[PDB]
């Protein structure tokens, strides 16, 4: 990993009708915002290898209300030991839980939203 790729993190969201969660994903000397979405598919937030071990990026799921629809997902792992570039982190806020895997195949439930 020398040239590498801007790593884009997928915040997936899908319980079904009226799934809405507002993910605040910012860290690592870089700002994005705090957006909600409807149950559609993917919501992709993108960064480059600047938000490394410095403070990486974390997406926190909340809603315009009390904490209610809440959870706390790590968009990126601050491990420079493992190669990124061709890597993608998918956390999905789905019917069951919040998923957490940087894979090529479907991820695993490792976080959980609320409501």
């Amino acid at each position: 990993a020398m040239g590498c790729k801007e790593i884009e993190i997928v915040i997936k969201n899908t319980l079904g009708p009226s799934r809405i969660l507002q993910y605040h994903c910012r860290s690592g000397n870089t700002n994005v915002g705090v957006q909600y979405l409807n149950f559609k598919g993917t919501r992709i937030i993108k960064f480059k290898d600047d938000g490394t071990e410095r403070s990486r990026w974390n997406c926190l799921f909340r809603q315009g209300i009390n904490m209610k629809f809440f959870t706390e997902v790590e968009a990126y792992r601050p491990d420079l030991k493992h190669p990124l570039c061709g890597k993608r982190y998918e956390l999905s806020a789905r019917m069951d839980a919040i998923y957490f895997k940087m894979d090529e195949r479907p991820p695993q439930p490792l976080n959980k939203w609320r409501s």
